[PDB]
């Protein structure tokens, strides 16, 4: 196919603007991102909230209705993938620099400083609203999505893009019009935007692991961390060849290197306290659900507005501007699958793995607080794997171990989603051009970077910030992508035989009562 | 044209007017009596009211989920007579519309204000939660079981539009025309008069608030609710004597239009975002809670409840089980053709999804304002609420007078609606019933609560919670029987015999076997 | 013929238990407390987790397409009617445990609160007692007794724990050495089970005895009269051949259950036990995952003796039982659907035990509430007799619950014997007489001995080795489920769709690696 030079155009020049005014015009830049964080969150934090848990409950309603049997692909089509590997392909979706960076941060956070509307040192309600922003909203908006690409390309035969799984809605006027070149574009700046903040928590962590073990400098978070994984592995893994072997060795070594940090902290520290939280995580969170789901700036006495801008606002932003490239990469592996057991292994599978990484990490760190010990230290996010890993026996290599594993979830991220965006601006071409690919590339370190660097001292919030504000274009675009989802599935060819017979009765049935009305 | 129910319409009439003569003549017994029966009746079946109110929700989420499902309201392979929007657009009649007028404001401010039991004062997710645990799906699950039997009644089976005929799975047609059957429709009549009185009561006392605020007449004087309720009875009387079916809808849609207007009104001029912000929180904590205030009965608190329980809880029970006649055969006659999924699942869900709205704004902009210093709470009287919402509003002072004009349309609309199936009740089911006989029915529920608002006195509203309790309680055992026999006519469905007689053939031969080798050894 | 491989270890393991009880009570009592300290610590998490895993397992597979298939042949219906069938499930349970914490755990829990929670609130009170009772315990019970069920009647194995695991280790271990291992460890568990039920009702005999003061004090002789007693009226039941006056003592126990408990309803509190029905339940729907989520973290790391002394020992108390009643249930209910069965094994027993507990639970709440209390002395054997005591005729029904223990251990008895007679039978229904009596002896030699070691922590002592000698078993509980999951995928009526899912994924793999390869030119 041809490259969507009317839907690349726009998103490169938004991202191009705010690369320009991070690096150039870092105080206006910064105030702007304030600003509009403000705004939108006291404007749309009742959006992101309710939403989030609408899409939940949409997938679950989905899952259990009559469109479950339907198969993503022809009628009695059988699937391609072993269920098994299925289901370890799904861990290159998830977040692994996600998880590294709040596998320890934010349980113990929780758990000292405590939640709206509950005290502080609260063992399950710390593990729950750990597991409420990473288990079933996460993963029932990528449902949501890599189930409408899958039903679109897979059942319906159409492109593989955002706006064509609008089609039900917009008709194809809409698709090639110009809204359907709206929905792409949003789509590829979100998915830039969610990206880069995945970048750079990988890259400020990466830093202050490097500091921890005495080998770093000021300057590394731009001169080494980013530029380094980014080109020397990147660039070379996608220019060279379509495939370079490379990514695959390293979605290995994700898997090899979680399993190997999850086991040592797992034997090496309190195994009895974290195989306690296991079912103790598991049943507060199901117990506090609803209660968190209801969390809005009106909870905890007016007091809850800024808890949700940097901890449940920054969440559903990422996910949703995650999106599309998690749902692009849910629907490429589950072709053939049914929608049932689509939707129950994406909700369940990672949710559980989020459960037990949590379980392992936040555990091990709230009892080192609970005995005595102190990961905290001084209080940055950054660094509080390496105290902990350090706090461990033999933890020097672990903690380089750790180091390792975040520059490969950095690369392989980067790589996976300059994938999906070069086929998304490729008018749906599955192997899009590479040049593409590494252009695409850049853009999301670039702007990774550069939030960064404008964020300064106060990085994290700065990156929380743009996240916020870049994502909520794409709410509503998922918002509308559940009724076109609903259309498409209700126009099934199945049902097709069934909606005329119903269609004619009640045509009958409405004629004879305004007939009736007239006498 | 079906005759006259008269064996059905004088064991109703004679108790209104037996009401109407005690609550006029002699005040004071008439409320001590209600003050007592409330007591009683409260201490010895609150657990009756708590538990089966929750029972009728998980037995109408399971028949929606079980086979009956895909059962058709009417023959085979049917299909609805109503658009969906239509369907939909109809629900919101036969609401309340003068309760929820009443207690949107009332109800979450006064949770807000003094809390509940089992929890703290200035609590917003617990006001909110609890003002939807009264509002959205114990009611409509109540409504969804009767309009439910009615319609498999009506449509499937082809009976009469009646109570009793949803009894005869139990009790057979001897019984449904027998003296079982005149008594279950006796007690339907009843439990409708009382709950239409009781919102016929609370719109009149809430239009003498708002004369009394918009200054048009000095004070909500006793005369007052009286020519009040004289005037709207009369428009309700021309517009049901005129023959004329076209002012009835127009006021319907004045009502929906008025009800609209009101609440973006309050929506866009008062805080918007807080009002926003409380959609999220209100739905999360009313799931969270819901089987927290399930399980609230009057050993709840070291054993404190009963008093709150009683005032509002108890009270709404009642109020929702005597609305269930003309409810339920409201929804029935607009849901011809619809399965029992989707009746199932439209009753419960839109409604409660319009009340979750109406109750965020008026409710969360009243507790922004207590929040803010602010407070309409004034001498604290639940009728004056409102109108001191809009008028702590700019603009406000003619949405008082057009919260006037909404309050009188919904007491026209409802009288009307109510004794309509009241007429239909009292002529062996007859779709469309005398002219005289609906006029008289919603003359006595209009007398009735006259007679209540009168006889309270300073306190009316208790009053009329006291009578809505007492006259709903001998209906929750009406409603858990249709639960049975409701039950007993899905499974005795046509396409389910030949499976059943199977089940049951297997059954002797495999008992018989048993039996034979118990013989042997 | 005797599966002598399978009778000598375990009564080699039941005399040693025996010959170190009493032989060297210092010792075993050590060895019980450290091993009950280790196996808390260290497998608390397990116990609790995988409690709740067979309460969402055995959800998912009634709701699952399993839930269709027929245990037995197809279109074979049940050879019990609803009513016998659900009748039949009150012998197989619990009567004697029930007797002993009917009035105990709510008490206590309101006294002393439980982790996380605030002491002298009736909620928390009645809702973790219905944890521990209503549908983990018959949720275990419907897991074991659908896999022996489906593996004896649908596969026609033979009715063993081992036959049931033909699908993790084929005939060969099923035959083989785990096999062996595994009926080893089903006839322990049902043996010190029972023991424990058996040492909790002479303790409770022995309470009563006192109370009547038919004893002066209790004695070790005592105690050891009354199992002797007991245990020879069973071995004269069981050598005379002939099960009618079982049968009668299984109807006494219904009888004498429903005549203490319908008494402790009309002469207690009766409107605070009714109040308390639908509290419980809905206490108990919103508690049930922060009480599933309760381990020896919670709390602030002060759970871990809690559990130990309430949660974690009925976890093992019922994963104890769970072979005798698995096999109950199983013989009863052969003919049923997996859904069918599921839903009444999991609800009727539920709602008994919920109705038990509201009522006395609910009377020693409300005697403490008043100013009244019948904790005494602090002695759970003594509580159902002080509640009795407490209450106008409570004399007469003190000796009449003395009388209940007596036939519920009896017939306990007899029901685990019968099922140890058939393990070690080789599934043999028509189990030998003298193997049967000589199970029943060692169950009533094994509560002997522990009641005897423990001395006055007599309950410490039965619940240390019940939790020691339920562990093994837990996770052949475990393994059960895969084992079932396995029968059932593989059965004759999907084979057929699995083969054709086979080939057409074969094929889409076929292609999707050639095309891999085509690509990669
Ligand atoms: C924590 C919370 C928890 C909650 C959990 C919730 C979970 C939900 C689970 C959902 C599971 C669904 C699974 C089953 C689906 C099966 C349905 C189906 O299709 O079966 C056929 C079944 C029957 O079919 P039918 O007989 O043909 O029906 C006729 C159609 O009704 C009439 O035809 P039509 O005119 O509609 O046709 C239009 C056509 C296609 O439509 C078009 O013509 C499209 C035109 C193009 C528009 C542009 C689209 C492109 C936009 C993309 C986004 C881009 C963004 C970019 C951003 C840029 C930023 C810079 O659409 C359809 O195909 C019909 C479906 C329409 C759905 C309408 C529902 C509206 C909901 C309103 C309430 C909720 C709003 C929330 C507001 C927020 C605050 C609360 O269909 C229906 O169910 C239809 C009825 C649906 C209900 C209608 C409700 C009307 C308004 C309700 C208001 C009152 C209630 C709300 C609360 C109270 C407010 C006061
Ligand atoms: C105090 C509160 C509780 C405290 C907490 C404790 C928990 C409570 C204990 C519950 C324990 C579990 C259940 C044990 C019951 C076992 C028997 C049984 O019903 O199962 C066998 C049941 C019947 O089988 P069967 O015994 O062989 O019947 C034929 C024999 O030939 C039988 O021969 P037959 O045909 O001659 O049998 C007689 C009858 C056919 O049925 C019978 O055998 C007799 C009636 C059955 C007993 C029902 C027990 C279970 C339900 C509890 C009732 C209350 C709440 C639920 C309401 C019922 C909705 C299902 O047929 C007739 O000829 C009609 C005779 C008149 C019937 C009664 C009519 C009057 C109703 C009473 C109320 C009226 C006014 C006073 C109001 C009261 C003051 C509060 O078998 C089935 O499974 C059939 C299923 C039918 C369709 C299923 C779909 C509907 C279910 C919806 C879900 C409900 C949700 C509730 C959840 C709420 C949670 C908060
Ligand atoms: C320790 C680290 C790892 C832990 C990870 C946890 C793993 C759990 C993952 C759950 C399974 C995901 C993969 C499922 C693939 C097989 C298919 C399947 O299970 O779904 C079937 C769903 O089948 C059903 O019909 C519904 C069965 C319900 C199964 C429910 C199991 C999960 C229960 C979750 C409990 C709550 C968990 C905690 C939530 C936070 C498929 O239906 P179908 O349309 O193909 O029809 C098949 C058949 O005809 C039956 O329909
Ligand atoms: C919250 C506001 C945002 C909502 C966003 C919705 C986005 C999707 C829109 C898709 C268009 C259709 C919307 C209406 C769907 C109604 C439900 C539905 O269709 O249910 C189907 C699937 O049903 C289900 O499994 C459940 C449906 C969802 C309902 C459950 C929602 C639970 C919410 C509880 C909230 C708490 C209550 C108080 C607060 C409101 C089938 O039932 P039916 O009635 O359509 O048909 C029945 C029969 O087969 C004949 O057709
Ligand atoms: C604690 C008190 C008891 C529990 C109360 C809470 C219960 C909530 C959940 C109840 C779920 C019941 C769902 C029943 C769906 C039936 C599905 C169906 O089509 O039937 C199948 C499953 O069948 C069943 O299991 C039928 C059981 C239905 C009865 C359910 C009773 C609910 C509880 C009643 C007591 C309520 C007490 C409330 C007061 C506290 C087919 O099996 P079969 O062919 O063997 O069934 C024969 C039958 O005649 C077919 O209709």
């Amino acid at each position: 196919a041809s490259l969507n030079w009317s839907v690349i155009v726009p998103a490169l020049v938004i991202v191009l603007a705010t690369v320009v005014w991070g690096i150039g015009f870092k105080d206006s830049f910064t105030n702007f991102a304030s600003s509009a964080l403000s705004a939108v969150v006291d404007n749309l934090g009742w959006a992101f909230i309710l939403f989030g848990t609408v899409f939940v409950f949409f997938i679950v309603v989905i899952a259990a209705s009559k469109f479950g049997t339907i198969r993503l692909g022809r009628i009695d089509e059988a699937p391609e993938f072993r269920t098994v590997s299925w289901i370890s392909m799904m861990f290159a979706a998830g977040e692994g620099i996600g998880l590294m960076f709040y596998g320890t941060t934010e349980p113990l956070t929780f758990y000292r400083n405590g939640v709206p509307g509950h005290d502080e040192h609260n063992v399950g309600v710390a593990m729950s609203t750990t597991m409420f922003h990473w288990t079933l909203h996460p993963w029932a908006i990528y449902a949501i999505v890599g189930l409408a690409i899958a039903y679109s390309t897979f059942r319906v035969g159409r492109k593989q893009l955002l706006s064509s799984a609008f089609v039900p809605l917009i008709g194809e006027k809409g698709a090639e019009g110009w809204l359907g070149k709206l929905i792409d574009i949003l789509a590829i700046i979100a998915t830039v935007f969610g990206t880069a903040c995945s970048l750079g928590l990988g890259a400020l962590q990466i830093g202050a692991g490097l500091s921890a073990a005495n080998i770093i400098e000021d300057p590394s978070d731009w001169t080494i961390v980013g530029i380094v994984s980014v080109l020397t592995l990147a660039f070379i893994f996608s220019a060279i060849s379509g495939v370079g072997k490379g990514i695959q060795y390293l979605s290995n070594a994700n898997m090899v290197l979680a399993a190997l940090l999850a086991i040592f902290v797992f034997v090496v520290g309190p195994t009895v306290s974290i195989l306690n939280l296991l079912p103790g995580s598991i049943g507060n969170y199901l117990s506090n659900f609803f209660q968190m789901a209801g969390r809005t700036a009106m909870s905890a006495d007016g007091t809850a507005g800024e808890w949700l801008g940097s901890w449940t606002i920054f969440y559903w932003a990422w996910w949703i501007s995650w999106s599309p490239f998690v749902g692009m990469f849910l629907a490429r592996i589950s072709r053939g699958r049914s929608i049932r057991e689509f939707i129950l292994g994406v909700l369940l599978v990672p949710a559980g793995v989020s459960t037990v990484w949590f379980s392992i990490f936040g555990g091990t760190a709230i009892v080192f607080e609970q005995n005595g010990e102190s990961i905290w230290g001084d209080g940055a996010a950054e660094e509080q794997l390496f105290g902990l890993l350090h706090a461990l026996p033999g933890g020097q290599i672990m903690g380089i171990i750790a180091m390792i594993l975040l520059g490969t979830f950095f690369i392989t991220s980067a790589d996976s989603a300059s994938t999906v965006m070069g086929t998304m601006s490729q008018h749906g071409q599955l192997e899009a051009n590479k040049w593409v690919t590494a252009a695409w590339g850049v853009a999301t370190a670039a702007i990774g970077l550069t939030l960064l660097l404008s964020g300064g001292d106060n990085a994290l919030s700065n990156l929380q910030n743009v996240t916020i504000v870049a994502a909520t274009p794409f709410l509503f675009v998922v918002i509308g992508l559940m009724f076109a989802l609903v259309k498409d599935l209700s126009n099934d060819v199945i049902y097709l035989e069934y909606r005329e017979q119903q269609r004619f009765n009640a045509r009958l049935a409405r004629e004879r009562r305004v007939h009736n009305e007239h006498r």
